[PDB]
């Protein structure tokens, strides 16, 4: 996408980055004025306003300013002060468009003559860069190749035949320095007129330029935050730059151009060729002034990117009211790989967020869309119409594409019945094998679904290349049979192990497709390369075209879906899912072979040919870039030289002289087959100002490149050209019935294709099958916008200031516990955190840590010691004291009961701390429980048991194991969150086992991390500490 | 029992499950210590054929942020005195969201770069001490101690629901045994 | 019922090659369990079937069993046998 930059930006880019041994003069000598500028800011930032004479230029991408009376030559600062008074902020007219003057550029005047003025122009073509020169400014042509350098020896012989001898060396130092500046910053156009080179040096008086805006990832540092001004007649809007910010942050395309904010016809059309066709049809029926915007989205945007694109569009049309009302066209052709379900779910979400002001403006919405998962995309688009009250009319594949334009403008009625309903000739064959570059498993499965339905013997995909993983095998389907396709880290491993592969389908991104395509041209087996990425710079694409011309390799792309040859081979995602393959009967060859620019119209051309003709022989989308790898003529000629092709359908866009070649291909007699062509983009001439479309190559540099003039040229050469795109269907039909009458087309016998089983997830989503869920969970939901802990979102978990004990109640009990119950749980985890290395579990962690094991294994080896004799006294004492308290007996009888059973009371008895020397962990937790808990009946029972057992020995006190056991039970049945059978269940299933384990896991990890820091070696137990009592010989 | 059931799932934690906290902390600190700009770090890891650990979410991309990331990033900016590794990782995140919107800092990569930022910028640790704790696996223990809470909750859930013994279905298993070898 | 008569396809998330049990006989890497015992391979014979999926020769099978007897135990003082004894003495 070549975007024009201002004179100020290009001159600033020249002064910072040119490498000329001749001294460039008047560097940084520019002043920008606005209708909201201060003259004190000019005189303080730039001190040269009074020192020299001055000239003034309107910097709003205006050419021929010196002939329209907008240039003041040789005026003083005081002279240019009153010069801007009737002009800065007033109207103007350059051709047809009209606009204001918010920008003028003030530069010092140069005393020059007509013999001092030169003219340099460097512009890019497909074959290289043309460098121009004219001696009388106010010509010569040199072609520098794609991978060739413009050396200073070459300017003198060719570009300097009429230059004076005393000025040759200073221009050849400048022109060679200008072309390296042209190449480094990725300029596509660079015109300087006039170029005044006096004896003092080189003066750049004017500079009109266009840079390749897709090369922003290469030249981000050197450009800075470059701004692209709109053409004259249209202003810039902040919501236009919001969509342009979303475009540059992904491989998907998101374009928006606001033609008229007061227009009643708003478009949200999917596809950069579909939106052109919708804009042609709206402008065809007299809606040019009411066409509010041109905008497209393609490249499979996400639900969030489509929501951000839709909610920008919805916010633009709800700012001013219209008496007749406003129309939102949500259109598009049948998609190939764009998920219509995720696309429309973003649009439905945006409409529900904006249902208020769309009732105010009487917005009527017409929807026509097909593609992958389009049934529930159109389903939820029909639901949002009735629950919000917005009149939304939904149509699909069966409806014609631009039918809804006539329904919206009031030209055709509403069909209320069908809603909810060295290049080679043979590139592909039935033995064609491909290597797919990247993880596109759905795209590869679409190819293998195509092959089995086309009754192929072998799958198209032989290998896949993904550089970010090791060599493995990916499981796919050969119909109902599971096969494995090998994945390779390196391309050289894939090409060596698969010598039969002749096609590469390159699914690399825009910043990685250049290096992948030049690497695969080092293998002579690959004859066809398909480049899917859109956004590759035009300078890098020309190097792909140049090396493919040397190696004799066909390139389909860039910015294509690929192509389809029914019965033999399809490229990637072309033709959509298998629902669209069988609907369009793309499993058997027909008679039409078509070529097209966009991949969105190729799936529409699949539908148009299928309903009017016996089928498609071979479809190719060449891509929407400025320089495609293979053009229209490279394929229309392969189609002529193919016996299976009977008629050809060509679909082009505005821009380029490629569709002219067909006329000079037909007039010479090379093409003898009936050709039905149509060039889209007839509304750009009928617009006010120049509009650059979603395609990079959809720019009309000349009046010859316009789609109206190209359609007139093909009409003169005997090509069947309809009046518009909606009349393409019966012109293709009327040619087809003409060749059946002549008998050169005979329709074949229809054979039913081999059907495949339906996908499980696709059958489960729309409810034909039921499959039992083998798992049931209640503690955490993660398949949503937010992580949910037992019905509570993760932001509300942190907002309400619950801690680790708060989320422990959510994960383990699924309850909102009170803040004392949460804080008691955390205090239980700190007192059970560690108890030294001498205990049995901490011993086992240290041995496993000293044996060189990881954190997980060392934790585990000691954590598995926890059980009955180590760490079970919390759960044992809780079960012991609750059983005595529930089966209500006095504490004196409980002590006597357990004595006669020969069992010690669990949770009673310390080794050293007895009485008047209490356990401090017990005294911390007992003080908390008495102050904060509302009622502690089991604690008061256990303290009376403790009073009895300290009458026997002073040591027999409540442990920290028995305190936690009787107070955790007291926390469960006396906090209000739990019933009695619920609190008894959690003790029964082992919640207090988990309290010790989660607490003691902290100290065991700390014991692991301690032994790694101390760097302790492998432990062997001493032999003198082991008593060997082995048998004699048994 | 609780101990065996915790353990059988806790031992899955390692490199592919639960290792992205420790992997991203080692990954971003190595780039920041051997001082290179975040643009060069993204280009360095692309040519080595390795994805950046702690970068990239499945569903939450941009203008729909991860809420666990937004809770912890707001805490770290307000309370930490200096976060040089977080600011490095956020500039790496600015570059990777220019490629796909999904390539944001995970909750694995946020915790990894902010735990390192907590160690060397709280005053308790020296630089060789803070680098040792990351080297011996302190962030492995942070995931393991955290995820042990939910695994015990997953154990206690299945005991309450009284779920029977699980056998995997035979139709979900692809038997590719040899012929007679 | 829909999977049996072939209207849907659902991808198998697991792949195995060492044992087939969904038949009339248990199969160890293509070899039935009766032929395992008929041909007098031992524990080292079924180790070659389960771990390598191969018919190993009788010296290779018998060498595997001899490796398991010499690595069977090396006293209680080693680090692993220490940890087993601690966990056994803790009532596990
Ligand atoms: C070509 C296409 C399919 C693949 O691109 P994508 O899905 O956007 O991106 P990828 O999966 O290649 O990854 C994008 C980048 O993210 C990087 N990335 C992914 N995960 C990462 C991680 N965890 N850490 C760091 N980087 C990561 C990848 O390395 C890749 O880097 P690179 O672009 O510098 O090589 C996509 O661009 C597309 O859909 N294009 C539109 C198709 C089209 O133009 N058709 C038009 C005619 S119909
Ligand atoms: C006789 C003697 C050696 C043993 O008594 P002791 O050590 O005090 O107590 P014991 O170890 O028997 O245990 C005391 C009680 O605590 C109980 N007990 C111990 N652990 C317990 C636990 N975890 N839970 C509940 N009860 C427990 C025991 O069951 C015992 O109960 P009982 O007395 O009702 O049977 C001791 O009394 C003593 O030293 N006497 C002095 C010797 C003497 O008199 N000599 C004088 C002349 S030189
Ligand atoms: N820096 C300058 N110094 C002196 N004269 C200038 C300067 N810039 C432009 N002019 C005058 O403006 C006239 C036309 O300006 P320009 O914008 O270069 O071409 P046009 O407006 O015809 O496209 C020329 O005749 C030239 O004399
Ligand atoms: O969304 C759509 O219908 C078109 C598209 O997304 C991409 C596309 O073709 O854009 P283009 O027409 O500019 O080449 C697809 O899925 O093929």
């Amino acid at each position: 996408s070549a975007k024009a930059i201002s004179e100020q930006t290009g001159k600033e880019l020249l002064y910072k980055f040119i490498c000329t041994t001749s001294a460039i003069q008047n560097r940084f000598k520019y002043a920008r004025v606005t209708p909201d500028t201060d003259w004190a800011r000019l005189l303080q930032d730039h001190p040269w306003l009074l020192s020299q004479n001055l000239v003034v230029k309107p910097d709003q991408l205006i050419k021929r300013r010196g002939k329209l009376g907008l240039v003041g030559v040789n005026l003083t600062l005081d002279g240019v002060k009153s010069w801007l008074k009737p002009r800065l902020g007033q109207e103007a007219t350059v051709g047809k468009a009209t606009g204001f003057l918010k920008n003028f550029l003030i530069e010092p005047f140069v005393p020059h003559s007509q013999a001092e003025e030169f003219y340099v122009c460097i512009y890019a073509t497909r074959e290289g860069d043309y460098v121009l020169f004219h001696h009388e400014g106010g010509a010569q042509k040199l072609l520098v190749g794609v991978d060739e350098k413009l050396n200073p020896e070459d300017i003198k012989k060719h570009l300097l035949v009429h230059a004076p001898e005393d000025k040759k060396e200073i221009l050849a130092s400048f022109i060679s320095g200008l072309f390296n500046f042209y190449e480094d910053l990725y300029f596509t156009y660079l015109e300087i007129n006039p170029l005044v080179v006096t004896k003092d040096g080189v003066y750049v008086l004017d500079l009109a330029a266009k840079v390749d805006a897709t090369a922003d990832y290469i030249c981000k540092v050197k450009w800075g935050d470059i701004e692209f001004p709109p053409p004259f007649g249209r202003e810039a809007y902040p919501e236009e730059a919001y969509i342009a910010d979303l475009d540059a942050k992904s491989g998907a395309s998101l374009k928006l151009t606001l033609l008229n904010p007061k227009g009643r016809i708003w478009t949200m059309v999917a596809g950069g060729g579909a939106s052109v066709v919708y804009s042609d049809t709206i402008c065809d029926l007299g809606g040019v002034n009411e066409l509010a915007n041109y905008g497209e989205y393609s490249g499979a945007p996400s639900e969030q990117q489509t929501y951000d694109y839709a909610k920008t569009i919805l916010s633009l049309m709800t700012r001013e009211k219209h008496p007749d009302g406003k129309i939102l066209i949500i259109g598009g052709s049948i998609a190939n790989f764009t998920n219509v379900a995720a696309t429309f779910k973003g649009i439905v979400r945006a409409i529900r967020d904006y249902q208020g002001p769309l009732k105010e403006h009487e917005v009527t919405i017409f929807v026509r869309r097909g593609g992958p998962n389009y049934q529930e995309g159109l389903r939820v688009m029909g639901e949002v119409g009735k629950t919000t009250g917005i009149p939304i009319h939904v149509f699909g594949t069966e409806t014609h594409m631009t039918a809804i334009v006539g329904m919206a403008l009031g030209h055709r009625p509403i069909p209320n019945q069908p809603p909810t309903a060295g290049k080679s000739t043979t590139l592909f064959s039935r033995h064609t094998k491909a290597i797919v570059w990247g993880m596109q498993t759905r795209a590869v499965q679409g190819m293998l679904d195509f092959d089995y339905v086309c009754s192929r013997d072998e799958p198209s995909v032989a290998a896949m290349v993904y550089p970010f993983t090791g060599d493995h095998k990916q499981k796919f389907y050969w119909g109902h049979k599971e096969i494995l396709i090998p994945v390779f880290k390196n391309m050289a491993d894939a090409m060596r192990k698969h010598p039969e592969v002749d096609v590469l389908i390159n699914f690399a991104s825009l910043r990685s497709a250049y290096d992948s395509t030049m690497e695969t041209m080092n293998y002579a087996q690959i004859r066809t390369i398909a480049i899917i990425a859109q956004g590759i710079p035009e300078a890098l694409t020309r190097k792909l075209i140049k090396k493919a011309d040397q190696k004799g390799v066909t390139i389909i792309g860039p910015a294509t879906v690929g192509g389809i040859k029914p019965g033999c081979f399809k490229i990637g995602n072309t033709g959509g899912m298998l629902d669209n393959i069988l609907a369009s009967k793309l499993y058997r060859p027909g008679s039409v072979a078509y070529v097209s620019r966009s991949g969105g119209m190729s799936n529409e051309l699949n539908n148009i040919i299928s309903r009017t003709t016996d089928g498609v022989y071979e479809g190719v989308a060449i891509g929407g870039d400025r320089y495609p790898g293979s053009t229209f003529m490279d394929h229309v000629l392969r189609y002529q030289d193919t016996p299976g092709v009977k008629m050809i359908v060509v679909l082009g866009e505005i821009g380029g002289t490629e569709e002219y070649k067909i006329c000079r291909g037909i007039k010479e007699g090379r093409l003898t087959k009936p050709i039905v062509c149509w060039c889209i983009g007839t509304c750009a001439t009928m617009f006010s100002s120049e509009v650059q479309f979603g395609h990079a190559g959809a720019c009309a540099n000349q009046a010859s490149e316009t789609a109206v003039a190209k359609n007139q040229a093909l009409k003169e050469a005997g090509v069947f050209v309809p009046r518009s795109f909606d009349e393409l269907g019966e012109i293709i039909q009327s040619v087809y019935e003409d060749l059946v009458a002549n008998g050169v087309i005979v329709p074949a016998q229809e054979v039913p294709p081999p059907t495949v089983p339906m996908d499980y997830s696709w059958a489960r989503e729309l409810g034909l099958i039921r499959k039992p869920a083998s798992f049931m969970t209640s503690i955490c939901d993660e398949r949503g916008q937010e992580l949910i802990y037992a019905g509570m979102p993760i932001t509300e978990v942190f907002k309400e200031e619950m801690g680790i004990g708060g989320v422990l109640g959510l994960l383990w009990f699924q309850k909102r516990l009170p803040k004392y119950s949460c804080q008691f749980i955390e205090m239980c985890l700190m007192v059970t955190a560690d108890h030294g290395p001498a205990v049995s579990g901490a011993h086992n962690t240290i041995i496993c840590a000293r044996a060189g094991k990881d954190l997980v294994s060392s934790l585990t080896s000691g954590l598995l010691t926890i059980g009955d004799r180590f760490g079970g006294a919390l759960d044992a004492a809780a079960k012991m004291f609750s059983k005595a308290f529930d089966s209500g007996i006095i504490p004196m009888e409980f002590v006597n009961k357990m004595k006669k059973e020969g069992k010690l009371i669990m949770g009673i008895g310390h080794r050293v701390k007895s009485i008047n020397n209490p356990d401090m962990r017990v005294q911390i937790l007992k003080d908390y429980v008495r102050q904060h808990f509302p009622a502690t009946p089991l604690l008061d029972y256990a303290l009376e048991v403790e009073k009895i057992t300290t009458s026997k020995k002073p040591n027999l006190i409540l442990n920290v194991d028995g305190l936690i056991g009787v107070a955790f039970v007291d926390m469960l049945r006396n906090c209000g969150s739990f019933t009695r059978e619920e609190a008894d269940e959690y003790i029964d299933i082992g919640a207090l086992n988990g309290i010790f384990v989660l607490g003691r896991s902290m100290g065991f990890i700390g014991h692991y991390l301690d032994q790694k820091r101390l760097k302790q070696g492998l432990y062997r137990h001493p032999w003198d500490d082991i008593s060997y009592v082995l048998p004699e010989h048994m």
